[PDB]
């Protein structure tokens, strides 16, 4: 297909803490993070996209731990006060460790966020 004119920023599986488990799991989905915008696909491959969402109407933010967070986890809000997934209004993205959180956030930046 395409070897050049490429740039990624960031890529990885994560994990959609607040996802729709009864319709479907494998929660766990291939988030990749570029200049253009962040989809996620099933595996590494890239090949049925599931969604694409851009990088100029969304926000990151902390997460609600209301008593005491369990893991690194991040929010994503809708600058359009708008609903960033299906229903979801910010979909919760936790990670394995800070050093992948810290990561995606500096490559956000970058995109324009």
């Amino acid at each position: 297909g395409s070897s050049g004119s490429s740039g990624v920023i960031r890529r990885g599986w994560l994990t959609i803490n607040n996802i729709s488990l009864m319709k479907g799991g494998s929660k766990e989905y291939w988030f990749v993070l570029t200049a253009e915008s962040l989809s996620w696909y099933k595996d590494e491959e890239e090949k049925e996209k599931k969604y694409m969402l851009p990088l100029d109407n969304l926000k990151i933010r902390d997460v609600e731990k209301g008593f005491m967070s369990n893991k690194h986890v991040f929010a994503i809000f809708n600058t359009e006060q708008r609903n960033v997934y299906k229903d979801l209004r910010q979909i919760e993205l936790a990670c394995d460790s800070q050093e992948d959180v810290d990561s995606w956030k500096a490559s956000f930046l970058r995109a324009g966020v």
